[PDB]
C-alpha cells in the first residue's frame, strides 16, 4: 500500500493507516455501535483487538504507541530508567527536546548562551544517551516539545506519548496524544505494551464561529470554567459540531493543550480541511493526501455516544481571563476589573507574558503584533513589562522575517529564547521583592500558586496573546479592549480594533537554524557516562522487593488538607537542576503541602522528637530510624505536571502508601510504577476519622486482588481502633509492580535473570 513516512527525520518509518483500519474493523464488529473518533484511534491501536475486553471507565487497554517524545526535565530520569533496563536501542520513534532548563533573565541570545554553559553536563548526557539508544536530539534553542511535535511529528491518527502533561496539544492535528511519566515511556521504548484505563468520552459541540476579539483560548477558558479542574478526569474531550471548521489548526492545538487543566486523559479534534492546509504548509502534504484517503477512520462515526455533551456557541462567546490561582475560575474580560477590585487582586499589571506552547503560533503572534501596531501608531509602549517566547526556531525565524517580532520589540517587549522559561518558573524575576503583591497576565495554561516566579502573592491570570498585549498597553485589569478608550501621545482618545492576521505564512516557513541531531546508527558506541560525584546526574539504585508482609503500624508523615498538586509534592523552578539526581531532588518532598494540624507548609511534627520540622528531613528521620510512612491526602491528589519525581522521592524517603479521597490520573500511575500503594477511602468521610497521631495497618496485602478493597486499621493512641476499607484501581499487571518493588524491577525479573 502507500509508503508515506512518519516524518522528515524518520523516512523509512511508515504511517500505518492500514493497521488502524484493520483493528478498527475487528473492534467495531465486536461492539456493534458507532465509535467516537478517540475510540477509533485508541481501539485502532490495541495490541490485541480481537481479545481486548473494552469497557469505558473499567478496563485497561494494552496499546501500541507510534512514538515517544520527552522534554529535558522529565527525560533524564526516563533515560536513567532505560539504562537500568539493559536494552540497547529504543523500539518506536523517540525524541528528546531541550526546552525546560533555560532560564529567562536577559533575552534569548544571552539566556540561551548562559543556559548552555550552565547545563552542559545534562545536554551532553542527553545527546550522548540519544546517540546511543537511537533517540532524536533537538538541541537547546530548537523549541518547546509541543510546538516541535505539531510542526513536525503529529499527524491524523498518530497515538503519541509524551513525558509532559501538555502532550494533548497534538490533538489539534487529530492524533491521540497522552502525557505519561518516564516509566510509561520506558515501556514503549522497550517494546512492552502500554496500558491505559479505557477513557470515558466528553463530547464538546462547537457551533457558530469566532469573531473579533474571541479566539481559541477563550473556548477552553470557557470549557475549563464549566467543567472545573476535575470534570474531565479519566475522559478524552472530543470536539465536534459545524463550528470546528471555523478554528485554525493552531487554535485547535490551543484548546487541546489546556484540556490538561481539567485533567482530561487527552483532547482530540476530527481531521478536517484546516489540518490539511496546516500539514501542507509545514512540508507534509503527502500525509495530508494519505489522510484524505483514510478520512473515514479519521473522523467520528455517525451517531456515536458521548458520555457527556456540552454545547458551545462560538458566536456568542466573549473574551475571558481566568484566575488568579486556578485555571477554572473564569471571568469575561469585561467583568474582571470590577471583580479584581472587589477581591484585592492588584489591578495594575506588572508583566504581560506571551508565548509558551499554548499560544506561540504564527497566527497568535500576528494577532498580538496587530494590537501592538495600533498602540505604536498613537505613540505608545507598554505600561507593563512585556516578554515574548516563540514556541520554535521556525516560529522565531518566520515572525522575525514577516516583521511581527519587530513590532513587539517597538512596543517594548523582550523576545525570550524558544524555551518554557517563565511558564515553568525558569525566570530570574527581579521587578518585585519576594512576597510583594502583584499581577501578571499570561497566554499560558497553569496559574496555580507561585508557579511562574515562586512568589505566592503573584496574581497570575491566563488569557489569549492579543488580550495580554492590549492589557499590557493599559497596565490595568481595569481595561476592556472591546469598549474602552486609550489616550495617544496626540492627546487622543482612541479605541482598539479587533485583530485580523494570517493564520499561516503567506510564503512558507522559515526553518531557522540547525537544532536537530539524528542518532548515528552506525556508531552508537557512545559511553553514556555519569560522573559518580555529580550533583546533577545519578544512576538509580533499585528499590526493595515487597517483604511479603502487611504494612504494620505506619506513621502518618503528613495529612494534607485541600489542593495537593504535584508541584506541592515536588516543586519545579530551582529544583529542575536536580531532575537527574534522586537524592538532592528528594529535598523538596512535600514542602509545599499544607498540613491539616497547624495549617502550614513545610512544618510537620516529628513523632519521636516532638519538634515541628521540614517534611524532607522528617521523612529522612523516619527512614534512618526504620519508621515506614504514609501520606493522607484529600481530593485530586497529584493534579498537574506529569513528573514521576512526585512518586520516586516518597519511595526514596521510606514512603509506603498514599491514601486520598481521589487521585489525578498520571500521578496515580506513577505511584504504582514505583512500588508505592495509591489508595482511596471507600467512604471519603473516613478521612475525618484519621488524625495525625494515629498509626495505620494496611491489612490483606497477601491476597491483593483487582476489585478487592483493602482493610485499614486506624490504631488510635488510646487503644481504640477503627477498620476502614480502602479501594484501589490495580489490575494484576500492576500488582506484580508492587510485589517486585517497582515496574522496572518486574521488567528485569522478566529479562531471564
Ligand atoms: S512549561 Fe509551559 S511552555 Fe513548557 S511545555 Fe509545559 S505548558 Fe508548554
Amino acid at each position: 500500500r502507500a509508503k508515506v513516512a512518519m516524518s522528515h527525520f524518520e523516512p523509512h518509518e511508515y504511517i500505518r493507516y492500514d493497521l488502524l483500519e484493520k483493528n478498527i474493523d475487528i473492534v467495531r464488529k465486536r461492539l456493534n455501535r458507532p465509535l467516537t473518533l478517540s475510540e477509533k484511534i485508541v481501539y485502532g491501536h490495541l495490541d490485541d483487538p480481537a481479545n481486548q475486553e473494552i469497557e469505558r471507565g473499567k478496563t485497561y487497554l494494552r496499546l501500541r504507541p507510534d512514538r515517544v517524545a520527552m522534554q529535558d526535565a522529565t527525560a533524564q530520569m526516563a533515560m536513567l530508567q532505560f539504562i537500568s533496563s539493559g536494552l540497547p536501542k529504543v523500539a518506536v520513534p523517540s525524541t528528546i527536546h531541550c526546552d525546560h532548563l533555560i532560564e529567562a533573565q536577559l533575552g534569548g541570545e544571552k539566556d540561551l548562551r548562559r543556559a548552555k554553559d550552565i547545563n552542559q553536563e545534562v545536554y551532553n548526557f542527553l545527546a550522548t544517551a540519544g546517540a546511543k539508544y537511537g533517540v532524536g536530539f533537538w538541541r537547546p534553542g530548537s523549541g518547546i516539545i509541543h510546538q516541535i511535535i505539531l510542526e513536525n511529528y503529529a499527524y491524523p491518527g498518530v497515538l503519541l506519548i509524551g513525558t509532559d502533561s501538555h502532550t494533548p496539544n497534538g490533538g489539534g492535528l487529530g492524533g491521540i496524544c497522552i502525557g505519561v511519566g518516564g516509566a510509561d515511556a520506558v515501556d514503549v521504548m522497550a517494546g512492552i505494551p502500554w496500558e491505559l484505563k479505557c477513557p470515558k468520552v466528553i463530547g464538546v459541540k462547537l457551533t457558530g464561529s469566532l469573531s473579533g476579539w474571541t479566539s481559541p483560548k477563550d473556548v477552553i477558558l470557557k470549557v475549563a470554567g464549566i467543567l472545573t479542574v476535575k470534570g474531565g478526569t479519566g475522559a478524552i474531550v472530543e470536539y465536534h459540531g459545524p463550528g470546528v471548521d471555523s478554528i485554525s489548526c493552531t487554535g485547535m492545538a490551543t484548546i487541546c493543550n489546556m484540556g490538561a487543566e481539567i485533567g482530561a486523559t487527552t483532547s482530540v479534534f476530527p481531521y478536517n480541511h484546516r489540518m490539511k492546509k496546516y500539514l501542507s504548509k509545514t512540508g507534509r502534504a503527502d500525509i495530508a493526501n494519505l489522510a484524505d484517503e483514510f478520512k473515514d477512520h479519521l473522523v467520528p462515526d455517525p451517531g456515536c455516544h458521548y458520555d457527556q455533551v456540552i454545547e458551545i456557541n462560538l458566536s456568542e462567546l466573549k473574551p475571558h481571563i481566568n484566575g488568579p490561582f486556578t485555571p477554572d475560575l473564569a471571568h469575561p474580560v469585561a467583568e474582571v476589573g470590577s471583580v479584581a477590585e472587589k477581591e484585592g487582586w492588584p489591578l495594575d499589571i506588572r508583566v504581560g507574558l506571551i508565548g509558551s506552547c499554548t499560544n506561540s503560533s504564527y497566527e497568535d503572534m500576528g494577532r498580538s503584533a496587530a494590537v501592538a501596531k495600533q498602540a505604536l501608531a498613537h505613540g505608545l509602549k507598554c505600561k507593563s513589562q512585556f516578554t515574548i517566547t516563540p514556541g520554535s526556531e521556525q516560529i522565531r525565524a518566520t515572525i522575525e522575517r514577516d516583521g511581527y517580532a519587530q513590532v513587539l520589540r517597538d512596543v517594548g517587549g523582550i523576545v525570550l529564547a524558544n524555551a518554557c522559561g517563565p511558564c515553568i518558573g525558569q525566570w530570574d524575576r527581579k521587578d518585585i521583592k519576594k512576597g510583594e503583591k502583584n499581577t501578571i497576565v499570561t497566554s499560558y495554561n497553569r496559574n496555580f500558586t507561585g508557579r511562574n516566579d515562586a512568589n505566592p502573592e503573584t496574581h497570575a491570570f491566563v488569557t489569549s496573546p492579543e488580550i495580554v498585549t492590549a492589557l499590557a498597553i493599559a497596565g490595568t485589569l481595569k481595561f476592556n479592549p472591546e469598549t474602552d478608550f486609550l489616550t495617544g501621545k496626540d492627546g487622543k482618545k482612541f479605541k482598539l480594533e479587533a485583530p485580523d492576521a494570517d493564520e499561516l505564512p503567506r510564503a512558507e516557513f522559515d526553518p531557522g537554524q540547525d537544532t536537530y541531531q539524528h542518532p548515528p546508527k552506525d556508531s552508537s558506541g557512545q559511553r553514556v557516562d555519569v560522573s559518580p560525584t555529580s550533583q546533577r546526574l545519578q544512576l538509580l539504585e533499585p528499590f526493595d522487593k515487597w517483604d511479603g508482609k502487611d504494612l504494620e503500624d505506619l506513621q502518618i508523615l503528613i495529612k494534607v488538607k485541600g489542593k495537593c498538586t504535584t508541584d506541592h509534592i515536588s516543586a519545579a523552578g530551582p529544583w529542575l537542576k536536580f531532575r537527574g539526581h534522586l537524592d538532592n531532588i528528594s529535598n523538596n518532598l512535600l514542602i509545599g503541602a499544607i498540613n491539616i494540624e497547624n495549617r502550614k507548609a513545610n512544618s510537620v511534627r516529628n513523632a519521636v522528637t516532638q519538634e515541628f520540622g521540614p517534611v524532607p528531613d522528617t521523612a529522612r528521620y523516619y527512614k534512618q530510624h526504620g519508621i515506614r510512612w504514609v501520606v493522607i491526602g484529600d481530593e485530586n491528589y497529584g493534579e498537574g505536571s506529569s513528573q514521576e519525581h512526585s512518586a520516586l522521592e516518597p519511595r526514596h524517603l521510606g514512603g509506603r502508601a498514599i491514601i486520598t479521597k481521589s487521585f489525578a490520573r498520571i500521578h496515580e500511575t506513577n505511584l504504582k510504577k514505583q512500588g508505592l500503594l495509591p489508595l482511596t477511602f471507600a467512604d471519603p468521610a473516613d478521612y475525618n476519622k484519621i488524625h495525625p497521631v494515629d498509626k495505620l495497618t494496611i491489612q490483606g496485602l497477601k491476597d491483593f486482588a483487582p476489585g478487592k478493597p483493602l482493610k485499614c486499621i486506624i490504631k488510635h493512641p488510646n487503644g481504640t481502633q477503627e477498620t476502614i476499607l480502602l479501594n484501589h484501581t490495580f489490575n494484576e499487571t500492576q500488582i506484580e509492580w508492587f510485589r517486585a518493588g517497582s515496574a522496572l524491577n518486574r521488567m528485569k525479573e522478566l529479562q531471564q535473570k
